[PDB]
């Protein structure tokens, strides 16, 4: 069927919880025992979120190359994205490691430092230009280069700089700074606003390494975010726009990392985001 109405249908039906669990029964089973052992107990935030091992990224080090994080490789969309957990005090200093081994440009975040009343990831970026940052387990140095804090996300230019060779790259940081702590948002619009935002700072493009995204776990609102851009991309794509499936997108996605998109609020809110951004591309 074709998304807006095929949406008008599960909303007067009220089968939202049906269509999200047949979802979660398709989805793809890949092992991930690398995240599972012992060694990396305090590099996992979530006990029920892990890597899978075919498509995890790995850290350039011979000791330890693991962290929580995915490549998800879209072939018809031509887009490639990471998705990784919100950092933890052990694995700041990874986090920027794998920034610079896989040449990113820009790092998308999803959620706040603090949400509920508790920690969701550590403070990771320097929050005042003349303090900056040494990471000395992965010999990095981060600098904040500027801010520009707008109602609904802030955009932050950020230098990495490796010790060991002296090399410099700028960094953006791109900071959805109003997801509610419950549920999701009313209105789709500031979400799309914020995606279109990093796709004209050229973070999504294929001259630079792929996007780091994340929130607390890396796997529902970094879903959302992905899946809204694939579909976007390829309703400009395709002879026939209609025929974009988001459940197919969708299950596609979960091939490289398990569990994306959280709930059927979630999965509701990314039909919206599509179509409501589908009138707007136009
Ligand atoms: C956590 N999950 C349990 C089932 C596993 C599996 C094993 C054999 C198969 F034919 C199909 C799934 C999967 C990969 O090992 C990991």
């Amino acid at each position: 069927m074709e998304m807006e109405k095929e949406f008008e249908q599960i909303d007067k039906s009220g089968s939202w919880a049906a269509i999200y669990q047949d979802i979660r029964h398709e989805a793809s089973d890949f092992p991930s025992r690398v995240a599972k052992l012992p060694k990396n107990k305090n590099r996992n935030r979530y006990r029920d979120v892990s890597p899978f091992d075919h498509s995890r990224i790995k850290l350039h080090q011979e000791d330890n190359d693991y962290i929580n994080a995915s490549l998800i490789k879209m072939e018809e969309a031509q887009r490639s994205y990471i998705l990784t957990q919100g950092p933890l005090p052990n694995t700041v200093g990874h986090f920027w490691e794998m920034v610079w081994e896989q040449k990113s440009r820009g790092v998308v975040m999803l959620n706040r430092v603090m949400e509920k009343g508790s920690l969701k990831c550590a403070q990771y970026w320097p929050q005042k230009e003349e303090k900056e940052m040494i990471f000395e387990d992965t010999n990095l140095k981060l600098t904040l280069i500027s801010e520009d804090i707008k109602s609904y996300y802030t955009v932050r230019q950020l230098e990495l700089e490796n010790l060991t060779t002296q090399e410099t790259r700028e960094i953006l940081h791109f900071h959805y700074t109003t997801w509610p702590d419950f549920g999701v948002p009313e209105s789709p619009a500031s979400f799309l606003n914020f995606l279109f935002k990093v796709r004209e700072s050229g973070s999504l493009s294929p001259e630079h390494g792929p996007v780091v995204v994340h929130c607390s776990a890396g796997i529902g609102r970094s879903g959302t975010f992905c899946l809204a851009d694939t579909c976007l991309l390829l309703m400009d794509k395709r002879k026939d726009p209609s025929s974009v499936d988001i459940k197919k997108v969708l299950l596609e996605m979960r091939k490289f990392r398990m569990g994306l998109i959280q709930t059927a609020d979630q999965l509701r809110f990314s039909y919206l985001a599509v179509i409501e951004g589908a009138k707007f591309i136009m």
